[PDB]
């Protein structure tokens, strides 16, 4: 299993090694202060592609199996973040610092994600030292005494090098989302200092007005210059609960496998009579799929989530300057247990996921993946003939699915990899869970809708970026753009007459820039990566990229931070796959987008894409103005974005023709005979329910 | 109350047919074998009630409107032949008949606009195979195993200007147990069948494997004179292009869906009801699928959602393919509806429903299992949230959905029409195209007109597009249309003036005139576009439903085409007009055979009228470009081809209705999630006996 994420054992063994090589003074990241040395991340380092294909397709031995550790080196004159590759696994022997090799220099220490212990320190400051200075105001507005909690925001500051975060204050609602109860107080905390003692509060926001400290605010209030409204800290309805007041009814439909599962899961490889592939989670990039072979032939080397991005508006400071680059938190790191029956079909197969993050010992997110077959209740294809000959032929589409979900504070991102029996691959991304809210005060008409009492549903956009490493019939691929045109010309057999003549238009895209399409501008209706090899009928074997996106307007290029997610400007882009261009974002962009650790636009640089090993990059998104129907959560309906990889002259005929599940009968046959029709042929056992728990 | 939108039953149909039989002075012929000269009843079907009367009944308890039928009659025997639309009296037992043709059209219906009768196709095949084709027995005998082992297939319009009735017929190999559409032999006849006397029918042009001739005689001449390079096309073989039956034996069973504790919806007539939804469904003979009186938890959302038309515009180098614009309503999406194979077309345990029609006949007939209704478990959460933060809990709900499906098989393609009702209050309309592709003989510079797909088989390039009528009555009849969207406003950071920030804002515009809310294909449309009441929800926003389009529309036929006003709805992604009784449909069964003189021209509905505070109706066009490829053989698959739209609630409610779901799951960390009384799912761990498989048969 070349692409399997690191096991608990491998994780442990690399942490063992790291502790030896870094002579103590090394602290457990779970309790580390800024000036300490700690291990932040330890996870699988993906192998180089050539070495891997060598192994998979030519017997050649397995590329060394290595880990990548992210270390916070704060205990030194010039602190920094280092990426260290760790030696041959199962039993590590070397350690290699690749930081400069990759970035050209050190990683500025301020790009390091805010540690859990850091958030904790920030809270101690706010709750123990800063808030009690306004115990007057906070008593008359927010039942102060703790009853409140904080939620961090986007990039932290305004220039490269800043580490100042706007926090909102929310009623600490129990058993339900606190995100819907902003109490109207927002704090700009400056925690750039290595000594948490020197941490200050640069700004304060309350009801439309800014102050320089809480004392200054508490002042204006004791001076009777601030009007306070007692925000209720309790209620009933969707705003306050997630539990339905309605008794359970008869159960929803259930799918089972009459003659047992028709696929198997072995570690991280999945196999069905049609598909074999590997799956996993990057701690920061999230879901990924490797070595996808349809009936033994490889279509894609890699499909992987690169980044998720949320961009906000609002009439409060926190909201209006919020741009989450979710990889900076980690789609994998924040993956949550799948609730059997709700998040996946009850009889799905559920797999665990192991990680060493902000810790010194491995941990496991139980039931992190689900794999299952799903009857779509829909024909993959069908024809019914009443004309000339009486026959029916069709096939009910069943689909193979791998899924994980990431809960980043509020939102719960659902990541779907769907394998169709037609030879097609579908990548879906559903955004559910809670919205972010602001306190409703002022002229909120331009920044969202009132979505509850005191609650503003702030306008925003969601986008995600995907890496699509297709290797259509080998590595050397070309990209084609086919479309249509009408050409007015005389009717051959009656030349006085005209006719708008429909024509196909093909165009080879030979330079990276030609296959870079921007959000906003139109893209060709047919776009695919081809080999020079042809199918039986002499057409380039190709796989077509079809996008499902309602992408909202991307953050303006003029923004000094826009280059921390330059991929958001592109619908689709295609480039030469390079070992040095592994991902299009980085865990280090979130905290310093002004000095991006990777800038996707760098990948598009006047190179040829004619006959190379290419890699496609797809962006999918939508705009979101919140409405009442988002209370409790936002629903998945309509907000599914992503793309299809559809075969296009790749095969000689539709592979599903050879399906073991296809149905066919003529008029002169007994369609109710089981030897004519398998449908005419012929008490699920259900495991005890169990939940992954919490942390 | 009354089941007001139900399609006519067999006896209702019989009753109307009998009533007409009498009052149409004898000579009336059974249309199933009528000639152009005869008088015959072409179709008899339900006439939808006027909206005012219908709502008065449904809402204010008024008496229900008279139940009427509409009959289309072909009046062939007379000096000035014509098509007439007749409404037939009060129904269980009719007593009146009225002619509404001039009321609806301002004059008579020119007789050439009438669809081609099945008997007419028969006579054409007579003139072809009995009087013309033998004039070339030589060529035919050499190239195509000739010796009626061949079949014809009709095409788009029938001519080049208003009044023409000349069809191009491709000739194919009569394959068996599989589509003949893939085996074009290269011969294409331009049959002129305008004349009322089929003896006077001529062949205006001939096309054979790349070349034009003036008759099959001239082509026969040139053949035996050794002057035609004939390409031999095999008349059978093996593979997907010759079969549809899988050579592979059945494996382990596919997944099966069942309802553990009984069904959770009920069909009674044409009306469906679950705990969240009630609606009525049916098929227009020509317009196809339709939904009426949709109510979510008791409240009406849409008065009507109905298919209006289906289009197919082709290219190619053969004259048939090259000039083909199907306006499928001209054949009829209901008329060509087909039985649903249980287990394939719908879940096995779905509820199936028959459909009754009187079409080109004199006795009612039934399509068995024409509709299916079922709950489907999407295998996807509708909503969910796992909280590890501050408070430990999980709250979620697996989306189960309510579906009504019918398919129309129009010659080669099978269109699957979906109507999907989500537990969130949303309505999803889907349209999948599957079945066989229309093909041409492969010869020439095929590059600009499609891909080679089998030996000798060119998959011709074409566009698809369906038109949908969405009469939303959002919180009452009076609606307005809103366009909301985003914008970035560069400004200075309010707390750090020498710094810049791109301020994200919402933009709300009221579209007040029909034109402001008409969006052509190719121009940009508001990300948020919705119809709303002027009544507010609990939080004082306009109660609205938004229209989210799922379309990859191709280039609409250029306006400079004299025939483009036969489907001018193709040029619009979306439009919103005042709803009018006299604007019932955006197409017509009569547009197909005279798109140059359209019976209805959808563009007329957009005429500088207010759409502020009126009974509004939205029109939605979904479609896409299709360049056929190898994976379209034998049929084109449904994956990725689903077009249509969502109707999504936007401040219509005060919170998400699914909060009150009976199926929602929730448990705190400090609870046993494996205990029944906290988690219904735990109480899960019998399956039903299955009904014996039965199928609906053929014609
Ligand atoms: C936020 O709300 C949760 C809800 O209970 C609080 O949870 C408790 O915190 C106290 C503090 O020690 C624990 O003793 C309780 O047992 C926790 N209860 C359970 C059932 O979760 C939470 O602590 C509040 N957090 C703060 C920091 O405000
Ligand atoms: C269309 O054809 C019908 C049938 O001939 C015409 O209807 C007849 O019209 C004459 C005079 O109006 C009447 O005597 C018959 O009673 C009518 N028969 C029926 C069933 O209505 C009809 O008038 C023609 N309409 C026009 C506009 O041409
Ligand atoms: C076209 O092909 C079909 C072959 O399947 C022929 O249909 C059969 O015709 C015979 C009579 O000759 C019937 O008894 C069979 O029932 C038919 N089979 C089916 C399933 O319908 C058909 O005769 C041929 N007709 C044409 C126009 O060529
Ligand atoms: C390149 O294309 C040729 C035909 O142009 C094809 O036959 C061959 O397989 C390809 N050769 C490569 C990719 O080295
Ligand atoms: C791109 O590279 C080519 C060299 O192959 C060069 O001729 C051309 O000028 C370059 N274009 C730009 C825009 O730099
Ligand atoms: C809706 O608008 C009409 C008139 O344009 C008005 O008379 C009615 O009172 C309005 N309802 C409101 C604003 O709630
Ligand atoms: C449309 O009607 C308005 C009156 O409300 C009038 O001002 C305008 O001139 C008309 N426009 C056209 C194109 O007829
Ligand atoms: O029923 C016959 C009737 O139909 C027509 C009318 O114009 C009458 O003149 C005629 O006599
Ligand atoms: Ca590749
Ligand atoms: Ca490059
Ligand atoms: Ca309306
Ligand atoms: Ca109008
Ligand atoms: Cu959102
Ligand atoms: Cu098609």
């Amino acid at each position: 299993q070349l692409f399997a994420d690191l096991s608990r054992e491998e994780l442990t063994a690399v942490m063992r090694f790291l502790t030896q090589r870094l002579g103590p003074g090394l602290v457990d990241a779970a309790q580390a202060r800024p000036s300490d040395n700690c291990v932040f991340s330890v996870e699988l380092q993906l192998p180089p592609k050539a070495a891997a294909l060598a192994h998979l397709d030519r017997g050649s031995p397995p590329p060394a199996r290595e880990a990548l550790a992210i270390v916070f080196f704060g205990r030194q004159p010039q602190p920094n973040v280092s990426e260290l590759v760790v030696g041959p696994l199962p039993h590590p022997s070397y350690m290699r610092d690749v930081t400069v090799e990759r970035h050209g220099g050190p990683l500025p220490y301020h790009r390091r994600p805010v540690l859990f212990q850091e958030y904790l320190d920030i809270d101690q400051m706010i709750f123990n030292r800063e808030l009690p200075q306004a115990s007057g105001l906070l008593h008359h507005c927010c039942f102060y005494k703790r009853n409140l909690v904080t939620m961090t925001t986007a990039p932290r500051g305004l220039q490269s090098g800043d580490r100042a975060t706007w926090f909102g204050l929310y009623y600490n609602i129990s058993g339900a989302g606190f995100f819907l109860h902003h109490v109207g107080l927002e704090l700009l905390v400056n925690h750039k200092a290595l000594d948490p003692a020197r941490w200050t509060i640069q700004k304060v926001f309350y009801q439309g007005r800014y102050y320089d400290s809480l004392a200054q605010l508490e002042a204006q209030f004791e001076a009777g210059l601030v009007n306070v409204v007692l925000i209720p800290d309790n209620g009933t309805g969707g705003s306050w609960s997630l539990k339905s007041p309605v008794p359970p009814g008869p159960a929803p439909p259930l799918q089972f496998y009459p003659q047992g599962p028709r696929f198997s899961v072995q570690g991280s490889r999945v196999a069905s009579s049609l598909w074999t592939f590997s799956f996993g989670l990057g701690a920061f990039s999230g879901p990924r799929i490797f070595d996808v072979r349809f009936q033994g032939e490889r279509l894609v080397y890699e499909i992987s989530l690169q980044e998720a991005l949320a961009i906000y508006g609002g009439n409060s400071p926190a909201a209006m300057t919020t741009r989450y680059v979710d990889g900076g938190f980690g789609m994998g790191k924040y993956t949550t247990p799948l609730t059997r029956g709700v998040d996946c079909p009850y009889l799905a197969t559920y797999v665990d996921w192991h990680f060493l993050l902000e810790s010194q010992a491995p941990k496991t997110i139980r039931d992190a993946f689900c794999v299952f077959e799903q009857n779509q209740g829909l024909p993959l294809r069908r024809h019914h003939s009443d004309l000339y000959s009486h026959y029916f032929g069709g096939l009910a589409e069943t689909v193979l699915v791998v899924r994980s979900m990431s809960t980043l504070l509020n939102y719960d991102y659902v990541w779907d990899t769907v394998f169709h029996p037609s030879g097609a691959i579908e990548i879906r991304f559903y955004a559910t869970g809670y919205i972010s809210s602001a306190f409703l005060f002022g002229a909120t008409g331009k920044y969202g809708n009132q979505v509850s009492e005191h609650t503003l549903g702030t306008v925003h956009t969601h986008s995600a970026h995907f890496k699509v490493d297709l290797d259509v019939a080998g590595l050397e691929n070309w990209v084609w753009a086919e479309d249509m045109v009408f050409v007015p010309m005389a009717v051959p057999w009656s030349p006085e007459h005209q006719l708008q003549r429909l024509q196909v238009t093909r165009k080879l895209l030979e330079m990276e820039e030609q296959a870079a399409f921007l959000v906003g501008s139109a893209t060709p209706r047919y776009l695919y990566l081809a080999s020079n090899h042809s199918n039986k009928w002499g057409h380039p074997r190709g796989y077509r990229i079809q996008m499902l996106s309602f992408a909202g307007e991307p953050l303006p290029q003029n923004s000094s931070m826009a280059r921390g997610f330059s991929w958001e400007r592109y619908q689709l882009a295609v480039t030469q796959r390079k070992e040095e261009e592994p991902s299009s974002s980085s865990v280090f962009n979130q905290n310093d987008p002004w000095a991006p650790t990777v800038d996707f636009s760098d990948f598009i640089n006047n190179e040829t894409i004619a006959g190379k090993d290419l890699v496609a990059w797809v962006t999918a998104g939508f705009l979101h103005i919140p409405h009442a129907e988002d209370i409790p959560n936002t629903v998945t309906v309509g907000n599914g974005v992503g793309f299809f990889l559809r075969p296009y002259n790749f095969f000689d005929e539709d592979p599903s023709f050879y399906s073991a599940d296809s149905i066919y009968f003529r008029g002169d046959q007994d369609a109710g005979a089981c030897e004519v029709n398998p449908l005419a042929c012929l008490a699920p056992d259900l495991p005890a329910f169990s939940h992954g728990g919490f942390s």
